[PDB]
Protein backbone atom coordinates (compact mmCIF):
# COMPACT_ATOMS: atom_id res chain seq x y z
CA UNK A 1 0.00 0.00 0.00
CA UNK A 2 2.78 1.99 0.52
CA UNK A 3 5.78 3.23 -1.93
CA UNK A 4 8.77 4.21 -0.53
CA UNK A 5 10.55 6.90 -3.30
CA UNK A 6 14.61 8.30 -2.69
CA UNK A 7 15.07 12.16 -3.18
CA UNK A 8 16.86 13.44 -5.92
CA UNK A 9 20.73 13.59 -5.19
CA UNK A 10 20.91 17.84 -4.99
CA UNK A 11 17.18 17.81 -2.92
CA UNK A 12 18.80 15.40 -0.31
CA UNK A 13 21.55 17.24 0.09
CA UNK A 14 19.71 20.47 1.05
CA UNK A 15 17.26 18.85 3.32
CA UNK A 16 20.74 17.69 4.92
CA UNK A 17 22.38 21.40 4.99
CA UNK A 18 19.09 22.86 6.62
CA UNK A 19 18.75 20.16 9.43
CA UNK A 20 22.63 20.06 10.20
CA UNK A 21 23.27 23.95 9.41
CA UNK A 22 23.80 25.93 12.85
CA UNK A 23 21.09 28.53 12.62
CA UNK A 24 18.59 29.37 15.17
CA UNK A 25 15.77 31.87 13.39
CA UNK A 26 13.81 28.72 12.42
CA UNK A 27 10.38 30.63 12.88
CA UNK A 28 10.97 31.44 9.61
CA UNK A 29 9.65 28.25 7.98
CA UNK A 30 5.76 29.47 9.13
CA UNK A 31 6.04 32.29 6.42
CA UNK A 32 7.42 29.89 3.79
CA UNK A 33 4.60 27.27 4.14
CA UNK A 34 1.99 30.50 4.08
CA UNK A 35 3.00 31.33 1.21
CA UNK A 36 3.08 28.46 -0.58
CA UNK A 37 -0.65 27.90 0.58
CA UNK A 38 -1.16 31.32 -1.01
CA UNK A 39 0.65 30.72 -3.91
CA UNK A 40 -1.98 27.18 -4.50
CA UNK A 41 -5.02 29.26 -3.54
CA UNK A 42 -4.33 31.80 -6.12
CA UNK A 43 -4.49 28.93 -8.35
CA UNK A 44 -7.42 27.44 -7.59
CA UNK A 45 -9.20 31.01 -7.94
CA UNK A 46 -7.54 31.86 -10.84
CA UNK A 47 -8.56 28.28 -12.59
CA UNK A 48 -12.14 28.57 -10.96
CA UNK A 49 -12.71 31.92 -12.93
CA UNK A 50 -13.01 29.77 -16.56
CA UNK A 51 -14.79 26.62 -14.96
CA UNK A 52 -16.80 27.35 -11.82
CA UNK A 53 -16.89 23.75 -11.48
CA UNK A 54 -13.95 23.29 -10.06
CA UNK A 55 -14.76 24.89 -6.63
CA UNK A 56 -17.82 21.96 -6.15
CA UNK A 57 -14.94 20.52 -3.42
CA UNK A 58 -15.55 23.72 -1.82
CA UNK A 59 -15.76 27.27 -2.66
CA UNK A 60 -14.19 29.15 0.64
CA UNK A 61 -10.68 29.87 0.37
CA UNK A 62 -8.56 30.27 3.52
CA UNK A 63 -5.75 29.32 5.56
CA UNK A 64 -6.00 27.20 8.98
CA UNK A 65 -3.07 26.88 11.66
CA UNK A 66 -3.65 24.15 14.10
CA UNK A 67 -1.66 23.56 16.88
CA UNK A 68 -2.13 20.27 18.78
CA UNK A 69 0.25 20.22 21.90
CA UNK A 70 -0.88 16.48 22.83
CA UNK A 71 0.21 15.39 19.64
CA UNK A 72 2.89 17.83 19.12
CA UNK A 73 1.72 18.74 15.98
CA UNK A 74 1.65 21.80 13.91
CA UNK A 75 -0.41 21.62 11.13
CA UNK A 76 -1.39 23.95 7.79
CA UNK A 77 -4.33 23.43 6.05
CA UNK A 78 -5.28 25.04 2.70
CA UNK A 79 -8.11 24.70 0.65
CA UNK A 80 -6.02 25.30 -2.62
CA UNK A 81 -5.40 24.21 -5.94
CA UNK A 82 -3.75 20.51 -4.24
CA UNK A 83 -1.37 18.05 -5.64
CA UNK A 84 -1.86 14.83 -7.74
CA UNK A 85 0.30 11.96 -7.11
CA UNK A 86 2.83 12.91 -9.61
CA UNK A 87 2.84 16.27 -8.29
CA UNK A 88 4.34 15.19 -4.87
CA UNK A 89 6.89 13.02 -6.13
CA UNK A 90 8.43 15.35 -8.69
CA UNK A 91 7.18 18.72 -6.62
CA UNK A 92 8.97 17.05 -3.05
CA UNK A 93 11.43 14.87 -4.34
CA UNK A 94 13.24 16.57 -7.48
CA UNK A 95 14.42 19.82 -8.31
CA UNK A 96 11.52 20.15 -10.90
CA UNK A 97 11.48 24.30 -11.34
CA UNK A 98 12.80 24.77 -7.98
CA UNK A 99 15.99 27.44 -7.38
CA UNK A 100 17.80 24.46 -5.62
CA UNK A 101 21.06 24.50 -7.14
CA UNK A 102 20.74 28.24 -7.03
CA UNK A 103 20.17 28.37 -3.37
CA UNK A 104 23.17 26.01 -2.20
CA UNK A 105 25.36 27.87 -4.23
CA UNK A 106 23.88 31.18 -2.74
CA UNK A 107 24.96 29.59 0.84
CA UNK A 108 28.52 28.85 -0.47
CA UNK A 109 28.08 33.01 -1.47
CA UNK A 110 27.02 34.91 1.57
CA UNK A 111 23.40 33.64 1.70
CA UNK A 112 22.10 32.91 4.57
CA UNK A 113 18.58 29.96 5.06
CA UNK A 114 16.24 32.82 5.78
CA UNK A 115 16.48 33.51 2.37
CA UNK A 116 15.60 30.14 0.90
CA UNK A 117 11.86 31.34 -0.25
CA UNK A 118 13.66 33.41 -2.91
CA UNK A 119 14.66 30.02 -4.55
CA UNK A 120 11.23 28.02 -4.41
CA UNK A 121 12.55 25.56 -1.65
CA UNK A 122 10.73 27.42 1.25
CA UNK A 123 9.01 23.91 2.00
CA UNK A 124 12.37 22.24 3.37
CA UNK A 125 12.51 24.88 5.76
CA UNK A 126 9.81 22.61 8.10
CA UNK A 127 12.87 20.49 8.93
CA UNK A 128 14.29 23.33 11.04
CA UNK A 129 11.50 22.50 13.28
CA UNK A 130 10.36 19.20 12.34
CA UNK A 131 11.49 15.82 12.61
CA UNK A 132 9.11 14.63 10.39
CA UNK A 133 6.36 16.07 8.09
CA UNK A 134 3.37 14.73 6.40
CA UNK A 135 1.45 15.85 3.68
CA UNK A 136 -2.32 15.20 3.01
CA UNK A 137 -3.14 16.33 -0.57
CA UNK A 138 -6.47 16.12 -2.52
CA UNK A 139 -6.24 17.27 -6.08
CA UNK A 140 -9.50 17.59 -8.46
CA UNK A 141 -8.24 15.41 -10.42
CA UNK A 142 -6.56 12.91 -9.06
CA UNK A 143 -7.27 10.94 -5.04
CA UNK A 144 -6.25 11.76 -1.52
CA UNK A 145 -2.86 10.86 -1.24
CA UNK A 146 0.02 11.22 1.94
CA UNK A 147 3.44 12.04 1.43
CA UNK A 148 5.65 11.59 4.48
CA UNK A 149 9.35 12.11 5.25
CA UNK A 150 11.53 11.87 8.66
CA UNK A 151 14.04 13.33 5.91
CA UNK A 152 17.39 10.72 5.65
CA UNK A 153 17.02 10.80 2.17
CA UNK A 154 13.80 9.08 1.57
CA UNK A 155 9.93 9.64 1.11
CA UNK A 156 7.00 7.99 1.39
CA UNK A 157 3.86 7.85 -0.91
CA UNK A 158 0.36 6.36 -0.27
CA UNK A 159 -3.30 6.79 -0.84
CA UNK A 160 -4.88 8.23 1.72
CA UNK A 161 -8.21 6.76 2.91
CA UNK A 162 -10.62 8.00 5.92
CA UNK A 163 -11.10 12.15 6.68
CA UNK A 164 -11.29 12.92 2.83
CA UNK A 165 -11.22 16.24 2.63
CA UNK A 166 -12.51 18.59 -0.07
CA UNK A 167 -9.45 19.96 -2.11
CA UNK A 168 -6.43 21.68 -1.07
CA UNK A 169 -3.70 20.37 0.96
CA UNK A 170 -2.56 19.52 4.96
CA UNK A 171 1.17 19.91 6.14
CA UNK A 172 1.56 18.20 9.74
CA UNK A 173 4.61 19.27 11.22
CA UNK A 174 5.87 16.73 13.79
CA UNK A 175 7.84 19.14 16.04
CA UNK A 176 11.26 17.97 17.29
CA UNK A 177 11.28 18.03 21.42
CA UNK A 178 12.95 21.31 21.54
CA UNK A 179 10.56 23.34 19.53
CA UNK A 180 7.45 23.33 20.97
CA UNK A 181 7.11 26.67 21.14
CA UNK A 182 5.67 27.15 17.83
CA UNK A 183 2.44 25.02 19.37
CA UNK A 184 1.81 28.07 21.68
CA UNK A 185 -0.61 30.54 20.72
CA UNK A 186 1.49 34.04 21.81
CA UNK A 187 4.39 32.54 19.67
CA UNK A 188 2.44 31.45 16.51
CA UNK A 189 0.65 35.02 16.59
CA UNK A 190 3.96 36.85 16.90
CA UNK A 191 5.17 35.15 13.67
CA UNK A 192 2.34 35.71 11.28
CA UNK A 193 1.97 39.32 12.55
CA UNK A 194 5.63 39.90 11.51
CA UNK A 195 5.98 37.64 8.42
CA UNK A 196 2.60 37.22 6.77
CA UNK A 197 0.18 39.68 8.19
CA UNK A 198 0.02 40.88 3.76
CA UNK A 199 -1.80 37.15 2.99
CA UNK A 200 -4.89 37.82 0.68
CA UNK A 201 -6.70 34.89 2.38
CA UNK A 202 -7.95 34.51 5.77
CA UNK A 203 -5.69 32.51 8.28
CA UNK A 204 -7.53 31.21 11.62
CA UNK A 205 -5.31 30.16 14.32
CA UNK A 206 -7.45 27.48 16.54
CA UNK A 207 -7.97 27.61 19.85
CA UNK A 208 -7.09 24.32 21.83
CA UNK A 209 -9.74 22.53 23.84
CA UNK A 210 -8.35 21.66 26.63
C1 LIG B 1 9.60 21.55 -2.16
C2 LIG B 1 9.85 22.66 -3.07
N1 LIG B 1 8.81 22.61 -4.12
C3 LIG B 1 7.49 23.04 -3.81
O1 LIG B 1 7.20 23.44 -2.70
C4 LIG B 1 6.44 22.98 -4.87
O2 LIG B 1 5.43 21.92 -4.30
C5 LIG B 1 4.04 22.52 -4.52
N2 LIG B 1 3.46 22.90 -3.21
C6 LIG B 1 4.09 23.23 -2.07
N3 LIG B 1 3.19 23.53 -1.12
C7 LIG B 1 1.92 23.39 -1.69
C8 LIG B 1 0.55 23.57 -1.27
N4 LIG B 1 0.26 23.99 0.05
N5 LIG B 1 -0.44 23.33 -2.14
C9 LIG B 1 -0.23 22.94 -3.39
N6 LIG B 1 1.03 22.78 -3.84
C10 LIG B 1 2.10 23.00 -3.01
C11 LIG B 1 4.23 23.56 -5.23
O3 LIG B 1 4.16 23.24 -6.63
C12 LIG B 1 5.78 24.05 -4.88
O4 LIG B 1 6.27 24.98 -5.91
Amino acid sequence: EVETFAFQAEIAQLMSLIINTFYSNKEIFLRELISNSSDALDKIRYESLTDPSKLDSGKELHINLIPNKQDRTLTIVDTGIGMTKADLINNLGTIAKSGTKAFMEALQAGADISMIGQFGVGFYSAYLVAEKVTVITKHNDDEQYAWESSAGGSFTVRTDTGEPMGRGTKVILHLKEDQTEYLEERRIKEIVKKHSQFIGYPITLFVEKE
